[PDB]
């Protein structure tokens, strides 16, 4: 059982005297609450390469060329290109067995990384398109795979699901919204991913989801190539989201920074994703430092461990190494993520008690 760091204990840890390996041991011991991780793009290199071989998908490529062709581990051009490679990766959604395996593995690896609260998200209609799978059996496979691992683990990690709509056709977004609500019992939130579009047009679809009791967190303010910040205004003012996926472009506008703070919105920051997709110049210039210092609530997230060949503790390493975040900062961020989690209040209460009970400093 991971020896999770406690709030009152952090002042005794000297990270400056540690090797990279020893720091990773400390990142593992942070009780992490992760809000933004696409389960359908969450795997290791090994898992991915097996899948490709299992279905004889690339007989002309070495393992290394398969990783290069399909994934984004060295970074790319833009979110646009990222969306194009995701489409390619859908080569592996061959059947429901591989899907269930994917879900077991993803949860197991989060557990070993020291995540205690995990909101996974996935896009059913996406996962279905390549082989025209049935979204109902896709969901059953994922829920089954998750339940089995959580049970095996004695509920040591708490997992919830969010449903993502993708694309810019009302028909597909509506079909996802209906699926999400049909499966309200499993889904705790509703998202939009894919190319970044202004969601204001789909107001009535999102209203209906939000008003049926499923809160919203949509991808917005990620893609630096958009000619304005309209997508952020829409998510906040029209969709009335509780959280924003990425939202890093909020840093470009004092008006938006004030809006997010005043509305108590949390930004689900994905540091490595933004650098690899060219939405931040380098980790040294990542807006999370500005936003955190401006008093915006932000949490740390991996986004797509499979596309980047990373895990959540790599994001912590980069933030510590490039931007000088501290263990205190990390604990504060995870407690914000805990408070803004869409999971049941009973579960959040348990987690608070288990991991976030003390205070950083003694009463004086
Ligand atoms: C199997 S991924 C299904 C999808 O969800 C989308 N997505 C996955 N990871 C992210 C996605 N969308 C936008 N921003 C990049 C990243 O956060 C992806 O482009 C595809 O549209
Ligand atoms: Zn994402």
């Amino acid at each position: 059982p991971i020896d999770f760091l406690k709030k009152e204990e952090l002042k005794n840890i000297d990270l400056s005297q540690m090797s990279k390996k020893e720091r990773y041991k400390i990142w593992k011991r942070i009780p992490k609450c992760e809000l933004h991780c696409h389960l359908d793009l969450c795997f290791s290199a090994d898992f991915f390469v097996s899948c490709i071989r299992k279905y004889n998908l690339q007989p002309n490529l070495s393992d290394e060329e398969v990783l290069d062709y399909y994934l984004f581990a060295k970074g790319g051009k833009s979110l646009g290109e990222f969306v194009e490679k995701a489409i390619k990766v859908a080569d592996i959604f061959h059947d429901y067995e591989v899907i269930e395996d994917l879900a077991k593995h993803a949860v197991f690896n989060k557990y070993k990384e020291g995540v205690v609260l995990m909101e996974f998200r996935y896009s059913p209609t996406f996962v279905a398109f390549k082989y025209n799978l049935d979204i109902e059996l896709i969901h059953q496979a994922i829920v089954k795979g998750i339940k089995e691992v959580v049970e095996l683990l004695d509920h040591k990690i708490h997992v919830a699901l969010m449903c993502i709509g993708t694309g810019h056709e009302a028909a597909n977004i509506k079909a996802s919204a209906d699926f999400c609500l049909k499966h309200k019992a499993d889904f705790v939130g509703f998202d939009h991913g894919g190319h970044e579009v202004d969601l204001k047009e789909y107001k009535e679809i999102f209203d209906y989801v939000r008003e049926s009791g499923v809160p919203l967190s949509v991808h917005a303010g990620e893609d630096v190539t958009l000619p304005n910040l309209n997508t952020l205004y829409s998510a906040i003012q029209v969709l009335k989201v509780e959280r924003i996926g990425h939202g890093i472009r909020v840093a470009e506008s004092q008006e938006l920074i004030d809006m997010v703070k005043e509305k108590n919105i949390l930004l689900e920051v994905c540091p490595i994703s933004n650098v690899l997709l060219k939405n931040a110049k380098s980790m040294d210039t990542h807006p999370i430092r500005q936003l955190y210092d401006a008093g915006v609530k932000v949490s740390v997230n991996s986004d797509d461990p499979g596309m980047f060949l990373t895990n959540i503790n790599d994001d912590y390493e980069e933030l510590y190494t490039h931007l000088n975040f501290t263990l205190e900062d990390f604990m504060k961020m995870n407690e914000w993520a805990l408070e803004k989690s869409f999971m049941d209040s009973n579960i959040k209460d348990k987690i608070k008690n288990l991991y976030f009970k003390g205070e950083f400093e003694a009463y004086v």
